[PDB]
């Protein structure tokens, strides 16, 4: 077990577990993006378009909010087919741009047949009522526990319409914090409103964000 | 030796070695083959590559590669770091590989900040034009692990290729302990070096001396415009 706070925090995630080790290692995640360490280039198209997301299960499992989705949805990546497996919320942000925090930031996490892992980040930023969101708010549970949702999501609309996106080599973000993860973050935020991030955070354990990591020698592409 | 890059103390064995090889498994290694479907060009830092003539340099044999150790103190400005250039090395045949593409001869030149931050140059040889620098290493290397110093002066430049563009990733080290978090620069033009040269390499540094390519995995590779 870990936390992000007390003596289970980051700062000793990689002591807790010899499976751990990873946590404390050169490409983690997440990163500040800095313009520094970012160059500017067309990358494959994103074409995610999700199927829409029928009896989904939350989760609350004391670490942040999850939703599993049923429907076998692929991802077609530099040949590779990702499957999404689920999403989850993180209150603030995890990664910053230039600095910049954001309320929420959304993962959604992909994996091959064969093990490989992509995420992608959604950032959220406070504004217009985000209407998928207080489906899933209604029903998450404010303690450790799961619902299946009775109604259906369009995943879609917890993405921004514009797929323009910056991507890196990181890990995930939690123990064992495991690398050769593919990382892909939005430019654009989607939003919500005020309400439902008080919402979020009634049921959610927050902060649940990791400090940023070093960003050593790794290069951020941002795509057209 | 504590590794090797044959029998049991080989490549796919170097993690299982010491818990200080624990890098050698890992997800960011190098080489790597720089194939084009893992490749994007974009505007990089400029590479101002420029040695000292390097005087009474120290030619060693160390069982795994031949090694020269130079005197001077020459800086290498990049992103605001400033990497000392600790030694060059070789490895026959090359260890990354460009399109599946493997050349007779891979130059590594080793640099690393005060703080620990490693940032290798690696620079591909193909047959062609002998090479004179090369000779002057060649005649004094040691066939059996041992030290040379040598008398002559080395121009350090004319291993290198005029055109400095290059091919940059995220790696590390290509021996034990493989440590991670290296920044890895690559020239797009190689240099020449005669076949009697690359024999006369053989003859006296242990080969192959290339690690297997490894898994790209999540990494991409950028070359500057
Ligand atoms: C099984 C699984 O997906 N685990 C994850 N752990 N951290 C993740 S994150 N925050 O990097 O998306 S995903
Ligand atoms: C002390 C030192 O420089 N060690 C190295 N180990 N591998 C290197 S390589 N082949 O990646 O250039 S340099
Ligand atoms: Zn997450
Ligand atoms: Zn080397």
């Amino acid at each position: 077990e870990w936390s992000y706070e007390g003596e289970k925090g980051p700062e000793h995630w990689a002591q807790l577990k010899p499976e751990f080790f990873w946590c404390k290692l050169k490409n983690q995640s997440p990163i500040n993006i800095d313009k520094k360490y970012k160059v500017k280039a067309n990358l494959p198209k994103l074409n995610l378009y999700y199927k829409t997301a029928k009896e989904s299960e939350v989760v609350n499992n004391g670490h942040t909010i999850q939703i599993n989705i049923k429907e076998d949805n692929t991802l077609n990546y530099l040949g590779e087919k990702y499957q999404l497996k689920q999403f989850h919320f993180h209150t603030p942000s995890e990664h910053t741009i230039e600095k910049k925090s954001y309320p929420l930031e959304i993962h959604f996490v992909h994996k091959t047949e064969d093990g490989k892992i992509l995420v992608v980040g959604v950032m959220a930023k406070l504004g217009k009522t985000n209407k998928e969101l207080d489906k899933i708010l209604n029903v998450a549970p404010a303690e450790e526990g799961e619902k299946i949702l009775d109604k259906n999501l369009n995943l879609n609309n917890l993405i921004p319409k514009d797929k323009r996106y910056m991507t890196y080599s990181g890990s995930l973000t939690t123990p064992p914090c495991t690398e050769g993860v593919r990382w892909i973050v939005l430019k654009k935020p989607i939003s919500i409103s005020k309400q439902q991030l008080e919402k979020l955070k009634s049921v959610m354990v927050n902060p649940n964000n990791r400090p940023v990591q070093e960003i050593n020698s790794r290069w951020i592409i941002e795509g057209f």
